[PDB]
This record gives structure tokens, sequence and C-alpha cells, in this order.
């Protein structure tokens, strides 16, 4: 009864204490160690989408088994993208994602010395298992941080290190192992698919190491009904903005905040409490005041993320087809593919965060959504290779704001008690859309070329469409 007074207090008051706060050298150092924590995931869905499907031809396998490990992957990327982003509502944001982190940087660096297919296949379950938390905590995690003044803007700047992490991963493939000879192989020869994973894994150990440095989340702790921690770890963010600043003798003036209130036996019983506190996290998420939202939300991350994964199988064999048509007269191709499409990325995540505050999240999904729709059928008609890499980094320009706006709204939309919970259920949702889009544009490969844009086309317009519909946010202090 009384707990939606209160916790509307306490968002009022957290506004104005972020506002007393600023914005300065704190945000910015915890937007680069949160930023390694969103490359390590662009690291790893890399190495998954291009890396493995072009190793598959090398390592031993038989023909029915030959796609099961992506598939494997994807789906211990949707189990961890739930588990973790569940528990980050009652254990912390920084608990968490130090967890999360440190399973997958355990396990990709075990998969490094295994000696058989099915040994490494259970490592690289669980790493993705591991990484699948990092997206859902990040955003809510640097969130929480953010006054509401300029608070999309910083969220939006946070994507960047996405593609960074695939231009990372796609470098070091290019450098390590040309030709990707996958033998299960090295006897300390640097040159090594071995060497390759240990090399990938070094975005997640750094991350955990940062990491460990910065404060938990406060709004945690307040909504939690730790006081004096949360208190502690503001005061830390105000001292350190205002010294940066060349402020020392400024003081915090925050009085009081609004809170809101055998060993393996034990064990069971903590985790029993766990899992049904997550649950009813969850169930929460469809209760009458929220259900409406969180539909509209499946359907448009499902309809991106479908024609996103399945254009990630699409094009590559669209570039080949046309090369076997030109020659009828590599790694370095994914590599130059990538950072071309990296720098196109760049200007419309820059343009996006410069529009995000100004005119809202709602008309930035839209236009981007039917921009990203329109973009899409554009390439149907590519004839070249140079035509057909266009118009790939057209479509990234136009789809990267389109998911930077997604992204900020669905901070913003749901509570911070339950954030993360939506935020890990929606990017299971979104993994899942993986694994059914990768799967169907597969099965197209041997038919025709244009289906499968229109089919792709047709999902995003009806994205689009579903788009239109969500409330606005912006002008909201974080609810
Ligand atoms: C909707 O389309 C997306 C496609 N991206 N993409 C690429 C390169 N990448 C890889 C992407 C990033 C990550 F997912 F890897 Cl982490 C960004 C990018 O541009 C190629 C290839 F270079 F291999 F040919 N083919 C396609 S489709
Ligand atoms: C709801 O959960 C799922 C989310 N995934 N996701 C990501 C990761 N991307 C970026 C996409 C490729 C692009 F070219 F379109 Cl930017 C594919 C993808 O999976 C980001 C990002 F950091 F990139 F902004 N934000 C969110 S939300």
């Amino acid at each position: 009864a009384q707990r939606r007074k209160e916790r509307e207090e306490l968002a009022q008051q957290y506004e104005a204490i972020l506002r007393e706060c600023g914005h300065g050298r704190f945000q910015w150092t915890l937007y680069f160690v949160l930023g390694l924590a969103l490359m390590a995931d662009g690291v790893e869905v890399f190495v998954v989408g291009f890396v493995l499907p072009s190793a598959e031809k090398d390592m031993c396998l038989s023909d029915s088994n030959k796609g099961m490990l992506g598939l494997i992957v994807y789906l211990g990327m949707m189990v961890g993208a739930f588990l973790w982003g569940g528990l980050a509502d009652r254990l912390g944001r920084r608990q968490c994602l130090l967890i999360s982190l440190s399973v997958n940087s355990v396990f990709a660096f075990f998969s490094s010395f295994v000696q058989g297919y099915g040994t490494f296949l259970f490592c690289r379950l669980l790493s993705g298992v591991g990484i699948g938390g990092s997206i859902p905590i990040v955003f809510s995690y640097f969130s929480e941080f953010l006054a509401q003044e300029k608070r999309g803007e910083h969220l939006s700047w946070l994507c960047m290190f996405w593609m960074i992490g695939g231009v990372y991963a796609a470098a070091m493939a290019w450098a390590i192992i040309p030709h990707y000879g996958w033998s299960f192989g090295s006897a300390y020869q640097f040159h090594s698919w071995r060497v390759f994973v240990l090399v990938c894994a070094f975005p997640s150990v750094f991350a955990i190491g940062a990491l460990t440095t910065q404060p938990e989340s406060p709004r945690f702790f307040l909504e939690n009904g730790k006081h004096d921690e949360a208190w502690m770890v503001l005061k830390q963010v105000h001292d350190t903005n205002m010294r940066a600043k060349g402020h020392p003798e400024r003081v915090f003036s925050v009085t009081h905040i609004k809170t809101i209130h055998t060993w393996y036996q034990r064990w069971g019983v903590r985790a029993l409490s766990l899992g049904g506190q997550v649950w009813g996290n969850f169930l929460s998420c469809f209760g009458p005041e929220y259900r409406r939202i969180t539909l509209m939300m499946m359907g448009v991350w499902f309809t991106m993320s479908f024609s996103y994964y399945g254009l990630t199988v699409w094009f590559p064999d669209m570039i080949r087809h046309l090369q076997a048509v030109d020659y009828a007269s590599g790694a370095y191709m994914v590599y130059f593919v990538s950072f071309l499409g990296t720098l196109a990325v760049l200007p419309g995540n820059i343009v996006s965060a410069l529009l995000m505050d100004k005119i809202g999240r709602l008309r930035m999904l839209a236009g981007s959504s039917v921009m990203s729709c329109v973009s899409c059928f554009f390439l149907s008609f590519g004839n070249s290779e140079s035509a057909m890499i266009a118009l790939l980094c057209l479509f990234g320009g136009v789809s990267i704001a389109s998911w930077n706006a997604l992204d900020v709204l669905t901070v913003e939309l749901y509570p911070s008690d339950k954030r993360t919970t939506a935020f890990g259920f929606l990017n299971a949702l979104c993994k899942l859309a993986a694994v059914l889009g990768i799967s169907i544009f597969t099965s197209f490969v041997g038919i025709t070329k244009a289906a499968p844009i229109l089919f792709a086309s047709a999902a995003l317009a009806l994205g689009s469409s579903l788009a239109l519909k969500l409330p606005e946010t912006r002008g909201q202090v974080l609810q």
C-alpha cells in the first residue's frame, strides 16, 4: 500500500542528490570501466557469429553436428541473461557483474587448454552463460548514476564499446589465426587458436580488475534499506567530482535519505529464497500496471534482434555469391567489413546521442526504425561487393540509433527494484530471437536472394508499428 508513495519520494530525493553530485570525473571513469564490460560481450558475440562458423570446417565434426556449437552458446547466453539479470536486483549490480564476468573469464581461460570438442563445447557454453549478464546489468548500473538532464545522451554514448569489441575480435582473429585453423595445435606457437582464445579474454579480465575499484550502486542500497552505505557511496561521488573540478572545500550537504524497508542446508534455504524473490519480480513485470509495456517491448526487441541476426548470416553468403559471379569472368574480408561498419556506426551513435535528450526517445526510435526498414529493403538491389558493403554500412548507421533509443527507453520504463530483471528477460528474448533468425535465414541460403530481405524488412516494419505505441519518458525522474 504505502510502498508506492515511499518509492516515489525516494526517486524524487535521489534525483536532487544526483544534481548535487553533478557530472564529472566519477561518471567518466565508470563510463570506461563499464565500456570494457560491454566490449567483452561484443568480443564473444563476434567469436560465436563469425569465427566459429569458419572454424567448424577444420575441427572434425559430423555433418549433423556442424551448427550445434553456436546454438548451444546462444542458449547459454539466454540462460545467463535471465539468471544474472534476475539476481542483480537482489544481490546488487556490482556484485552480479563481478560474478558473471568472473565466470566468463574463468571458463574462457579454461577453453584454451581443453583437448577435445566436447570439453571445449562445455567450457564455451559456460563462458556464454557468464557473459550473458553484462548488458542488462551494465546499462542499469550506469543509469543509476546519471541525472535526468543529460541521462539519455550519456547512456547513448555507452554503446560504442560493443562495436569496439567486435572490431577487437575481428582484428585479433585476422592477426592470430588467418585461415581459421582450429585443430584440437599450439605447442606455444603464438599463432594458434588457443592463443586467440586467450587474447579474446583480455577485455573481460580487465573489466573485472577495473570494476573491483568501483562502488556498488547507491540506488540499490537505498531500495534495500541500507542508508549508510548509500550515503557513503554518494559522498564518494560528490567528493570525486568536486575535487576533480578544483573545489575540494565544498561539503556534501545530504543529511538523511529516504530508504525502503549445516552450512549446505543454510545455502539451500538461501537459494530457495532468492529463487522465490527473482520469480516474484519476473511475474510482477506482467502485473496490470506493466503488462502492456512489457508485451510491446517484447515485440519490438524480438523483431529487431531477429532481423539483425538473420542478416548476419544473409550478408556473408551474398558477398560470397557476388564474388563467385565476378570470379566467373578470407578473414581479412570480415575484418575490413567490420572496421568499415564500425566507422559507419560511429556517426549514427554521435547523432543519436546528441539528439536523444533534444527530441525525445519515441521520435528517435520511430524515425530510426522507419529508416532501418527502408535501408534493409535497399539491400535487395546491391549489384556488386562495393555497393553491398556501402549499403550494409548505411543499415548499421541507421539501426544503431534505434538500438540506442530502445536501450534508453528500456532503462527508463521500469522501476529500479526490477529494472535488471526486466532487462535480462528482454535480453534473453533477444538471444532467443537471434537463434531463431540465424536458423531460419540459414534455411534460405540455397533458394533465393530477395525473400530473406523482404522477410527482414517486414519484421522491422512490424517492430516500428509497435514502437510507435510506447510512452515517452523524457523529462522524468528515474522511476
Ligand atoms: C545486420 O547486419 C549485421 C552484419 N554485420 N556483418 C559483418 C561485420 N560486422 C560484425 C558486426 C558486429 C558483431 F556482430 F560481429 Cl559483434 C558489425 C558488422 O558490420 C559481416 C562480415 F564482415 F562478416 F561480412 N557480415 C555482416 S551482417
Ligand atoms: C534488450 O537486450 C538486447 C540488447 N542488446 N544490445 C546491444 C548489443 N547489440 C547491438 C546490436 C547491433 C547494432 F548494430 F544494432 Cl548496434 C546487436 C546487439 O545485440 C546494445 C548496444 F550496446 F550495442 F547498444 N544495446 C543492447 S540491448
